[PDB]
């Protein structure tokens, strides 16, 4: 049973509603288990998106952004917290600290760079906390392809691979991080 | 011949792969290097393709770094070192030290550490936090999966065209060179 969870997604929405639609169906998940949120601060995108649901929801939402980085992701008026921080380090120190899972939703570089971050810290043992994946559309398929060629070439370990947790609805995601254990 | 780069840091891990073709790629690379008079920066790793291009650019006149958190020195380190082996405290400081030294990057094939600095890196020239061209060695389209997940970032909306453009692959060490040599 999860208390909060770092979702990792950018300052886009996705051209088709599938991709805002499933922000808006983990946003309504977070909420409905009652798992606060952690995020990059956007407040606008995938990132706008999340947070401002949950936040309406009840739950509590902690933004964490890098001072430079403000003028980018954030812009409108905020809704819930933000620890403003040193830069993208801290920032990556922060966002899983602060945090339990982690679901890199959909996203750019910015967030396949998290994804893969937070992967490898579990990889590493540096911690051991769950990370989902958000496989919405199939968005991710190649992503899911590029592990395994990881694995069937040998950079990565066939343990390794059951790291990553997917399936494509936030429903289905949740359960099995909660089915895992 | 003559290059604009002087220092290169090449992503890649303690593992060769079990196909021999990845650790001849890596020596490749290294003797790109040697050519071009460009020294190595690394994990440190002795084992793996780390444990080959840095006895590559070593054995080529060129001085090798191997900076690396000293919780994996245990771990990776072993029977001898190769030029010199910055050892730092955690994972940050070893991106960011080793981002620092580094004029440029190269991403050969490998796992998730190896997608970690790779991702990173561009996502920084993404950003404009830094001027640097991000290489990779596409060896036998070891990296193709993550092309195609660029293009899917493209035409989803979620990478734009300049940022795609970031990329600077190939499938042999010398094109990519020739292609780094040549980006703007």
């Amino acid at each position: 049973r999860f208390r909060k969870i770092c979702v990792f997604c950018g300052s886009h929405s996705g051209h088709r509603e599938v991709f805002s639609d499933a922000a808006i169906e983990l946003g309504n998940e977070l909420v409905k288990r009652k798992i606060d949120l952690v995020y990059g601060g956007g407040s606008v995108g995938l990132m706008g998106l999340i947070s401002r649901r949950v936040y309406e929801g009840g739950l509590h939402v902690l933004g964490i952004i890098p001072k430079a980085l403000m003028p980018i992701e954030i812009s409108g008026e905020t809704v819930g917290d933000v620890r403003v921080v040193a830069d993208m380090h801290e920032r990556k120190a922060a966002m899983a600290q602060e945090a339990e899972a982690f679901i890199a939703l959909p996203g750019g570089y910015g967030t396949m760079e998290e994804l893969l971050e937070m992967i490898t810290w579990s990889q590493l043992g540096i911690h051991k906390k769950t990370v989902g994946l958000l496989n919405v559309d199939g968005y991710y398929n190649n992503l899911l392809a590029l592990f395994d060629t990881g694995v069937e070439e040998g950079f990565i370990k066939p343990g390794a691979r059951n790291i990553v947790v997917s399936a494509p609805t936030a429903k289905e995601l949740m359960e099995k991080m909660e089915e895992y254990t």
